[PDB]
């Protein structure tokens, strides 16, 4: 699924991401935008044996198990394929876990690079949250 920004925003909001650990919803939507282009199926197969999965491009080294990534910690305790669901819950839950595991949203390089410092509320602006 490729979300629209507002739809994603609403979904993320339903999942409690707005202001999760102080990150407003737009941050999360922005992260998704730049991580995956809102594409729940996004994968980025890295050369480092990990892959980034899903709308938030959560990486398989620490966060989810894809069974092929060295150093797997599977801290989200999920198969990475769960992060490729059309529903975002697993990604959200894992995203929450990423932050709960002492990361900020700097855990997401696209957030850091493309959302950080920006009008992330643009990503929820004009939406029905």
């Amino acid at each position: 699924k490729v979300f629209g920004r507002c739809e994603l925003a609403a979904a993320m909001k339903r999942h409690g991401l707005d202001n999760y650990r102080g990150y407003s919803l737009g941050n999360w939507v922005c992260a998704a935008k730049f991580e995956s282009n809102f594409n729940t199926q996004a994968t980025n197969r890295n050369t480092d044996g990990s892959t980034d999965y899903g709308i938030l491009q959560i990486n398989s080294r620490w966060w989810c198990n894809d069974g092929r990534t060295p150093g797997s910690r599977n801290l989200c305790n999920i198969p990475c394929s769960a992060l490729l669901s059309s529903d975002i819950t697993a990604s959200v839950n894992c995203a929450k876990k990423i932050v709960s595991d002492g990361n900020g949203m700097n855990a997401w390089v696209a957030w850091r690079n493309r959302c950080k410092g920006t009008d992330v509320q643009a990503w929820i602006r004009g939406c029905r949250l």
